């Protein structure tokens, strides 16, 4: 069977991982007011490096159970199709209740009845996880405050959890689905909610969860959301991102990858959804490609295996001058993180098992330079620009004759043709500088050798 094995908490207790130990990563679809996305459209997520699908299954009715209100269960035939199609495609599925125009709200009786019907229905589907309710409170913790808008969401979480565990004893549960989860303060407020949940459900405020995690969204922004997640992780509670958007929020994704946290992004499986289509490059694949983000996919060969050389495998951050040694190009290999015309490293130095040609340099500071740079060659360096704006881009270069380079950032040309002066010698060094406008974020710096005949020691960036 291609059916995926039950997700489980990882050893580090940071998130749910799959049957191969890898995080869950995926886009979303909806059966709230539309049919289930076709099989071939769901299949496309496998080629975009994903192994999961977020389903907004049904939208709640605030008026329920008043006359003419829409009851839960209306989409059952469409949800069954999503469950079957994900089963057969070897994908994980996270099912939740959506809100339509009523995000930051819920109807407790509607939620209890929804889960009463659906929990037993998919209990045995080992690829299916249950997320209690999307964004049930405007707009994050503490739900347990008597003045939360609206009140009683923790009672709903408790009640639905018990319903789920009665009929689906082994099914992973994602709790809270906080819209705005930000700062040490946010984590502290979430811990009030968690402690109250745990006391009611486990009889002990400090329960060690075996099959539950905190669902959250990214609307506090990447930095504050990352702080809040790190706090919650330190407190011993796993989490799972279920909805965020920047297109892909590359910055938060990078942080979640570092922290070992699974994620579902708010771009949709075609034909339809309320945001942006995940198969259009401008909303996902190009953002991943341009940034240098990498993970090992469950299916296919994309994204490429690559990353930062040195610096603990983390993106080199700008401030203040930031130096990137030419010899510290990203790992990933020929045609991926660099292109060299011969697979031998002719200089033999520093990285003898990659193709870039590297020699000891006599330049100030010593170390190494890239040499034997031939027309068409290129080198990539994954960096992170905190502050958007104009920077001085400096190349430390040498050459007997003049040469031409062009430098891209996130696959956008920032320099045009850049004529590098002859210095009269391959170890006679000069600094060439050009102003560039850089956008904020994780991005690959690419040196493109338009001609050969120059050596490159290092690259510098500093604000003008
Ligand atoms: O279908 C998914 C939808 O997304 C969920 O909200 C997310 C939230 O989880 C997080 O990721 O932040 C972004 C939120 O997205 C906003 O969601 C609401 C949406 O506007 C509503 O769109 C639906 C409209 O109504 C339906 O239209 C079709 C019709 O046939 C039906 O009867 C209508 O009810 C509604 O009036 C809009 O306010 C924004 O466009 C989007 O950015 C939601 O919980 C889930 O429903
Ligand atoms: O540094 C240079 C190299 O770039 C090449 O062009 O000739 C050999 C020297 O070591
Ligand atoms: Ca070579
Ligand atoms: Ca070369
Ligand atoms: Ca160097």
């Amino acid at each position: 069977s291609p059916q995926r094995g039950r997700p489980r908490l990882n050893a580090a207790r940071t998130t749910f991982v799959g049957d191969n130990g890898q995080p869950l990563r995926g886009p979303y679809t909806s059966t709230e007011w539309t049919a289930a996305a076709p099989y071939d459209q769901i299949a496309r997520v496998k080629e975009l490096g994903f192994n999961a699908v977020h389903l907004y299954a049904e939208c709640f009715d605030p008026r329920y159970p008043a006359p003419g209100s829409k009851a839960p269960g209306y989409a059952v035939n469409e949800i069954d199709k999503i469950v079957e199609r994900t089963r057969e495609l070897g994908l994980y599925l996270v099912i939740t209740i959506g809100n339509g125009a009523n995000n930051g709200n819920h109807n407790a009786q509607w939620a209890r009845d929804f889960w009463k019907f659906y929990a037993p229905r998919y209990a045995k589907e080992t690829h299916v996880l249950y997320e209690i309710h999307n964004e049930p409170v405007a707009w994050g913790p503490p739900y347990s405050s008597s003045t939360a808008n609206p009140p009683g969401a923790v009672d709903m979480e408790i009640d639905v959890y018990r319903i789920i565990r009665t009929y689906a004893p082994e099914t992973p549960v994602l709790l809270f689905s906080y819209a705005v989860f930000g700062g040490k303060g946010g984590a502290a407020e979430a811990l009030k909610d968690i402690r109250a949940f745990n006391k009611a459900v486990f009889g002990n405020e400090n329960a060690v969860w075996t099959n539950e995690a905190v669902a959250f969204h990214g609307y506090a922004g990447w930095q504050e959301t990352t702080i809040a997640v790190e706090e919650l992780l330190k407190a011993g509670y796993p989490c799972f991102m279920t909805s965020y958007a920047g297109g892909l929020d590359v910055e938060l994704t990078y942080e979640l990858e570092r922290l070992g946290v699974s994620w579902l992004t708010f771009q949709y499986i075609p034909p339809t959804g309320v945001s942006d289509d995940v198969t259009k490059p401008e909303y996902f694949s190009a953002l991943v490609e341009n940034s240098g983000l990498s993970w090992t996919p469950d299916y296919g060969n994309w994204p490429a295996a690559r990353g930062v050389y040195g610096n603990g495998g983390l993106a080199r951050e700008t401030a203040g001058t930031t130096r990137i040694e030419a010899e510290d190009f990203d790992w990933g290999g020929n045609g991926v993180s660099y292109y060299d015309t011969d697979s031998v490293n002719v200089g033999g130095q520093y990285r003898p098992d990659e193709g870039v040609d590297i020699e000891k340099t006599s330049d100030t500071g010593g170390g190494y330079n890239v040499g034997w740079i031939s027309e068409g060659e290129w080198l990539e360096y994954t960096i992170r620009v905190r502050n958007p704006g104009y920077y001085n881009l400096s190349l430390r270069v040498a050459g007997i004759s003049g040469s031409r380079v062009q430098v891209s950032f996130g696959n956008q040309d920032k320099t045009g043709v850049w004529e590098l002066p002859a210095t009269g010698g391959f170890q006679t060094w000069t600094t060439a500088t050009r102003q560039v406008f850089l956008g904020a974020g994780l991005q690959k710096l690419r040196i493109n050798a338009l001609s050969g005949g120059f050596n490159l020691n290092w690259i510098e960036l500093s604000p003008i």
